[PDB]
């Protein structure tokens, strides 16, 4: 067992030991919360409770493949609002930016299309995009797949102009991943090499509700360390019909067998200042968030 005890200070003994040389970042939509973007399951103030207006039989129509082929003007609606744009890469952004400064991160996998993992200044070969991007686009035929420019989609959606193939005349959506749809090929690629040499799995903003992407967790060894930095515990649950998870496949903090999984409960801010901190390292976060924050402001 490589943690000498099942709390953050246990994770940044390990953090600081020869053992811990590459780390995995699980990160979804609460790690962009506290830079003003909602998340998708929180109730009353989540995305899923704010779509009313739209008369969906259900909130997750608005991204799924199907729904979307027959009423696509919804999502289209949504993907304006969607994209004011100006949002600025949180502490919990730059602390992964700072893995990186440290040699220590082998990737970040992230749920999130907001691009903040990028503006943070991690690079393509640090991340998977796991859910897309809003970067390019492609025509919805499996035998045409025409690709569009960030613009060309831009200036259909303030034209408020559904997009259409200009080949076979079908739609033309952003290569942001819809229930039903595939994951991009340097998910798997990127997953069945990442996850056989892994030392931490670092898990923040997310609820794990969603497959493949909950999978992760179970990928990494069984003596691998995972800490939680989230407001609730994620991963841990009963079974029950209609569970997201594999049996056996979650988060085990509580139970008399938990050996290697720590929860910290709270802003996803703040556990990343109470671990750089632990590792020393507070003053080094806070000085390269107030310098690339005062750098965007200016530019
Ligand atoms: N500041 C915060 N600090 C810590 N945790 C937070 C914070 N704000 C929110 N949370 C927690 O952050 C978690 C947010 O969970 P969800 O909203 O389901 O986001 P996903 O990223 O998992 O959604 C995955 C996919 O599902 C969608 O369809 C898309 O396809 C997405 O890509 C919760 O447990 C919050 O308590
Ligand atoms: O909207 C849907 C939905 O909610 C559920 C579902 C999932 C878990 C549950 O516990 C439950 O009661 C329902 O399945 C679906 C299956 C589909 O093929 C299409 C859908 O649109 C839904
Ligand atoms: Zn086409």
């Amino acid at each position: 067992r490589l943690l000498d005890e099942l709390t953050l200070e246990g994770v940044a003994r390990y953090m600081q030991s020869e053992r811990c040389r590459r780390v995995i970042c699980l990160v979804g939509a609460g790690i962009s919360t506290s830079a003003g973007i909602p998340d998708f399951r929180s109730p009353s103030t989540g995305l899923y409770d704010n779509l009313e207006k739209y008369h969906l039989p259900y909130p997750e129509a608005i991204f799924e493949i199907s729904y979307f082929k027959k009423h696509p003007e919804p999502f289209f609606a949504l993907a304006k609002e969607l994209y004011p744009g100006q949002f600025k890469p949180t502490i919990c952004h730059y602390f992964m930016r700072l893995l990186k400064d440290k040699g220590l991160l082998l990737r970040c996998y992230t749920q999130n299309i907001d691009t903040l993992e990028r503006i943070a200044g991690l690079e393509q070969e640090d991340l998977v995009e796991a859910h897309g991007t809003f970067y390019t686009s492609h025509c919805v035929s499996a035998s045409c797949r025409h690709e569009y420019p960030l613009s060309w989609m831009k200036e259909k959606i303030f034209s408020e102009v559904t997009p259409k193939c200009e080949d076979c005349q079908s739609l033309v959506k952003p290569d942001i991943v819809f229930f039903g749809e595939s994951l991009p090929a340097r998910f798997f690629s990127c997953m069945q090499s990442d996850f056989l040499k892994v030392d931490l799995l670092l898990v923040m903003g997310t609820s794990l509700q969603v497959q493949p992407f909950a999978s992760l967790i179970s990928k990494a060894p069984l003596s691998t360390p995972r800490l939680l930095i989230n407001k609730e515990k994620a991963g841990q649950s009963d079974p029950f019909l209609g569970m997201i998870m594999g049996l056996g496949g979650g988060m085990d903090f509580d139970s008399k067998k938990a050996y290697r999984d720590v929860a910290w409960l709270g802003e996803c801010d703040q556990g990343c200042l109470a671990l750089a901190e632990l590792l020393g390292w507070k003053k080094e976060l806070e000085d390269l968030v107030r310098r690339e924050h005062a750098s965007i402001d200016a530019q």
